[PDB]
């Protein structure tokens, strides 16, 4: 069931903004480890001497990169005389959010109809105000709302080239790296409390509960009207056996933020073996692998989705599977993209429910808890 | 002139250590940039509630990247009961050296033959102490002092493995990246006042001047006894023509800070071909090239030391040369190493001055800043 309620018109996600101590070296890792190719910049080589900002790109995924400088270089500035590029950064929420959070997601930005109207019905309707809308260059507006913890909901729109202000990357700077990676297909926010923070965001979107269906974890998933933009939120849930990983996030992140982001892939083996290529030389890790038992498990659940050999190349690269009754869902996770287990990237394709294809086909993987730890004990035996 | 007035005995540069916001980001762009193999850690997987440290080696080159955790993890404990492997740490002054400074040197380290001696003699001397000596598992001392700015000079001795409390790292997270670099050469400051840095360092030390021989910058080399720790010190020249790189390092750097490092390789060839290749896929940017030109007048220069094919590889290269009274310097520098134009790197290998090689073999290359400016004019006309 979808009451396709959203309060404005969304589009899709537009960027993910991470808030870091120096943008260059977060960025130069995240592009050679994921194969995202530098598109844009503003720093103080296009004239601002407030923040420093990366852009990269890899199809329609767009992950920005930002750092402050001293505030000495833009001590004369006021608001109306800034160069920051982004009206809504400040030092001084920079510095605290990096010294609190460490490396992490400010931002989920989606793009909608009008930024001003998005903005305005969302506050009307419950939204924390963040940063208020502002027009660039007459060309493009931004504003922000509270999403969860120190993460904004960001809205872009376009009257009709990522914000003003940027430049576009010279080409020699530009290594045309592409490992597959095509979309942002969904945003993770770890919570406290997931009633409250459900209810606070549908809240003031109108996104509707997408369908589903001792982990650690309750969860739910709000989605847009065409449900391409996916915010799942987790709970710990506590005396568990094992710890949970939603409590171990929030004492080691300060609470709440974001705790993963699902990059869809064209093709996941090519892109997971260019991943793992790279994973001793710069790139990123992966969680480890579940057991053969595992993908021997796989023919009975999968195997009128996936050839023998398919499903050995998910062995090799250490892929998990799951089905809705509509998709089916290839997935693997990264370890912790930084020094704190915190944030981590999770990289997915999706398989069926084609009408163009029809979004969170198959799920999120839930159904991989209980198969992982079956197939965990049954390989101890 | 050599008067080999050291006040306490020094045997070589040990360490570098970068203060980050986060450690793993930069240490993984630099261990692909420049060829370093991750050889130690010290964070949350070996017990460290303090700091995310890591260690990347290249020969006998070490590299420390350091950044803190969430003071809550280590809210309970007290320096005599820390899990910090770095007992000088401290999460206020980590967070501020990188929020004043952005990346950056840290601590200069050299091993000497006992750390709470030199301690002692170069605080008797005027050296303004930093962090007391602290015996760590009865096996290593450490002890630093204040350089300049918020650069320390760490002393490090052994009574015989980095540091008790890292850990040598997995073989598979491990891989074995070398592309020449084998020590750092030299290690440089940028002050606003040279004259009183000296008098301040040398008082402390018994470091003597090295012998040398419009740039921007005045300039003097401290020296310990074999020469083998090699501080050079720079100070503006104000009201040139083009503004000092002195004056817009201490703007952006707010202060006095370690300028540049020089990695000695064992085929700068090699080397520079290695890091041209990762260049615009996560590695380093070099200075623009000199023109043509320069390497047309390298044949009147050195053409007694390099062949016409290895003069030919430097101009592929980008790759500068200088000559003392006893030696030949090869060097090129990267662009800056982060989001500031502040610290940055230099490689470099030295030919002559046989007896092991001599230290600061060659010199410095401040002869280049001439050269490359007679260059210029004539390629222009
Ligand atoms: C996140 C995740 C998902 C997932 O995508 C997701 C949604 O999108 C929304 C619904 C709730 C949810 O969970 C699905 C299955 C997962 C995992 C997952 O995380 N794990 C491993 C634990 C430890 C990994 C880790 C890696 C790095 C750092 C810390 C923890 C799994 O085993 N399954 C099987
Ligand atoms: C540093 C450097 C050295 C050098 O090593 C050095 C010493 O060891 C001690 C003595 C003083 C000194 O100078 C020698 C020659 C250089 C340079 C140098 O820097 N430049 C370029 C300017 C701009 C580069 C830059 C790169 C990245 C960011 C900011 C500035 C040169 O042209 N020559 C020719
Ligand atoms: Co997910
Ligand atoms: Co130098």
């Amino acid at each position: 069931k979808n009451p396709k309620s959203d309060k404005f018109k969304v589009k899709r996600f537009h960027h993910i903004e991470f808030w870091c101590g120096d943008a260059t070296n977060v960025a130069r890792r995240f592009s050679w480890g994921l194969g995202m190719r530098f598109s844009a910049k503003s720093d103080l080589s296009t004239g601002n001497m407030v923040h420093a900002s990366y852009l990269l790109t890899s199809g329609d995924l767009r992950f920005l990169f930002t750092a402050p400088y001293s505030p000495s270089l833009s001590a004369g500035e006021i608001k109306p005389t800034t160069t920051a590029s982004i009206p809504s950064f400040d030092h001084g929420s920079c510095r605290s959010f990096f010294s609190s959070h460490g490396l992490g997601v400010r931002a989920v930005a989606i793009e909608v109809e009008d930024a001003e109207s998005a903005f305005s019905i969302s506050v009307a309707n419950g939204a924390i105000p963040s940063s208020p809308p502002i027009v660039l260059n007459e060309a493009v507006t931004i504003a922000e709302v509270k999403l969860y913890g120190d993460v904004v909901l960001r809205y872009v729109s376009y009257k009709a080239e990522f914000l003003p202000g940027f430049e576009r990357v010279e080409d020699a700077s530009s290594f045309p790296l592409d490992y597959g990676i095509r979309r942002l297909d969904h945003a993770v926010g770890n919570v406290p409390e997931l009633g409250p923070a459900l209810t606070y965001v549908a809240g003031f979107t109108g996104f509707h509960q997408f369908a589903e269906f001792e982990s650690g974890l309750n969860s739910a998933v709000l989605a847009s009207n065409d449900e391409m933009v996916l915010l799942p939120i987790n709970e710990p849930v506590h005396g568990t056996k094992r710890k949970s990983q939603i409590q171990t996030y929030l004492e080691h992140n300060e609470g709440a933020g974001l705790q993963h982001l699902a990059l869809m892939s064209e093709d996941i083996f090519r892109t997971l073996r260019e991943m793992r290529k790279r994973s001793s030389i710069g790139g990123f890790d992966f969680m480890p692998s579940p057991p053969p038992t595992y993908y021997q498990n796989l023919k009975k659940r999968v195997g009128d989705v996936l050839s023998d050999d398919q499903i050995k190349e998910c062995e090799e690269l250490g892929i998990l599977v799951d089905r809705d009754d509509q998709g089916t869902l290839l997935q693997i996770f990264t370890k912790p993209l930084g020094d704190r287990p915190t944030i981590f990237i999770e990289i997915i394709q999706r398989v069926g429910c084609m009408m163009y294809q029809s979004g969170g086909c198959g799920g999120f993987g839930k159904g991989n808890f209980s198969e992982l730890f079956k197939s965990i004990e049954e390989y101890e035996k």
